[PDB]
């Protein structure tokens, strides 16, 4: 299997005008929208980019990291090589860890 890509969730003030920004930046359109959130597909760069409303905030910031792949079956390979590293995870498919710095990862399935 074993082909993967970042997902980059940013937690925006203004959700319109961060779609608007991201579509021209990228060369493409949202692949879906819903009040709140909007999530883009870039094949180049290979990115899944997150776009989650925070009208209580005035700048953008991280709300979390990824990474996304192709079957459950990567998912288990990646939990048990992050455990077998010492990390602290948290694993159901999909495996929490969480950096030094406090930025949240996780590995999971499209
Ligand atoms: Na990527």
């Amino acid at each position: 299997s074993h082909m993967s890509r970042v997902q980059l969730a940013l937690r925006v003030p203004d959700l319109e005008a961060s779609i608007g920004f991201y579509s021209k930046l990228f060369g493409t359109g949202p692949a879906k929208v819903r009040p709140g959130y909007a999530n883009f597909a870039i094949a180049e760069p290979p990115l899944k980019l997150v776009l989650i409303e925070g009208a209580g905030e005035d700048a953008t910031r991280l709300d979390h990291l990824g990474v996304e792949v192709e079957d459950s079956a990567q998912v288990g390979h990646a939990a048990r090589r992050l455990k077998e590293s010492g990390l602290a995870t948290v694993e159901e498919d999909k495996v929490w860890v969480t950096g030094p710095g406090g930025e949240p990862w996780e590995v999971y399935v499209v």
